[PDB]
């Protein structure tokens, strides 16, 4: 049988689902570590790989497949549930096996995404140093329409460290923090003046190598969460803009607590979507 990620009920994607927009249309980027193309539960129709030696329609690594699934796992009797389950899936591998990548590998895949249109690109990467040429590429791609959404980072708090990393921390990026089922952070959930929305990360079960399911904890499946939101609130109002895609996103969400930590709340897909 096919089982619901708990993640999906709680940012009310079930709702909109229900609606009957399932994300449909909208191209939705993923900058991972590969997908495994061939999982049963996803439909990847396509992507490009900026690792030497690697194709992009393999994860040897099982990230990029688990983020994947949280985005677009199909919507059928099998496996977990998407995000978006209609949403036309993208692999751009910028990381290899080890989950490791070079910032031109990383860029070279912002690129390809904006340049083949793509409507939301999902980086569930992070790093403490940014690049002017990470910076150019992210704001382009913003700048041309495209919603881009980044993992905060889980490097926790301490005392008043912002410790958002790269690309999350720019103004182009959607940052994204961590809850658990219980909508509480995460005790990992990087914290920082540049938080922006929370999404389900811990204990999130999706798509993993080798036509399997696993259980993963990460701001990288907070990511997926949002960035599937968003390709579901562009399925129902397709003439939206890039910002104010993201600002019904940021404008709708449910208060958790102070911004440094929780941003501007929990996603609502439901009520972001109008
Ligand atoms: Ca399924």
């Amino acid at each position: 049988a096919q089982t619901v990620p708990y993640g999906i009920p709680l940012i009310k994607a079930d709702k909109v689902q229900a609606q009957g927009f399932k994300g449909a249309n909208v191209k939705v980027a993923v900058l991972d570590t590969g997908i495994q193309a061939s999982h049963p539960d996803l439909n990847v129709v396509g992507g490009a790989s900026f690792v030497a030696g690697e194709a992009y329609n393999t994860d040897g690594n099982g990230h990029g497949t688990h983020v994947a699934g949280t985005v677009a796992a199909l919507d059928n009797t099998t496996g977990v549930l998407g995000v978006a389950p209609s949403v036309s899936l993208y692999a751009v591998k910028v990381l290899n096996s080890s989950g490791s990548g070079s910032y031109s590998g990383i860029v070279s895949g912002i690129e390809w995404a904006t340049t083949n249109g793509m409507d939301v690109i999902n980086m569930s990467l992070g790093g403490a140093s940014g690049s002017t040429a990470m910076k150019q590429a992210v704001d382009n791609a913003y700048a041309r329409g495209v919603v881009v959404v980044a993992a905060a980072g889980n490097s926790g708090n301490s005392g008043s460290t912002n410790t958002i990393g790269y690309p999350a921390k720019y103004d182009s990026v959607i940052a994204v923090g961590a809850v658990d089922s219980n909508s509480n952070r995460a005790s990992f959930s990087s914290v920082g003046a540049e938080l922006e929305v929370m999404a389900p990360g811990a204990g999130v079960y999706s798509t993993y190598p080798t036509n399997t399911y696993a259980t993963l904890n990460g701001t990288s499946m907070a990511s997926p969460h949002v960035a599937g939101a968003a390709a579901l609130i562009l399925s129902k109002h397709p003439n939206l803009s890039a910002s104010q895609v993201r600002n019904r996103l940021s404008s709708t969400a449910t208060y958790l607590g102070s911004s440094f930590y929780y941003g501007k709340g929990l996603i609502n897909v439901e009520a972001a979507a109008q």
